[PDB]
């Protein structure tokens, strides 16, 4: 594996909910991703690969109705897939020494507690 972590969240009620969106803390949304307020709305489509190959296509925005930045697209069906529930973690990596639009981009997860 040749990746780096970039950050880790606590999965909450609503980002496995009827809203069919994963929130981005804003610590982690303003420092790998280009947006903010003022960007064109409809985001960015981004692609991320899991552990077995897949590629899942997420479009990453930032709702100024609730003031966060946001993953939809295949995020709910992310969440259908694995069965998350709030609690469980979801991380994302990169290639080592990837940046910017470009970005050879991962997606993992971890549901817990732990067996």
């Amino acid at each position: 594996a040749d990746r780096e972590h970039m950050f880790d969240k606590v999965v909450t009620p609503s980002d496995v909910g009827k809203l069919n969106r994963l929130v981005i803390p804003k610590q982690h949304a303003e420092r790998f991703f280009p947006l903010d307020s003022s960007s064109n709305e409809k985001g960015l489509l981004l692609n991320f690969e899991d552990l077995t190959g897949k590629s899942w296509r997420f479009r990453y925005s930032y709702w100024n109705s609730s003031q966060s930045y946001v993953m939809t697209k295949g995020w709910s069906r992310f969440v259908k897939d694995k069965k998350l529930d709030a609690g469980d973690i979801v991380s994302f990596q990169r290639c080592v020494g990837d940046s910017g639009r470009d970005s050879r981009l991962f997606i993992d997860w971890r549901r817990r507690p732990k067996v």
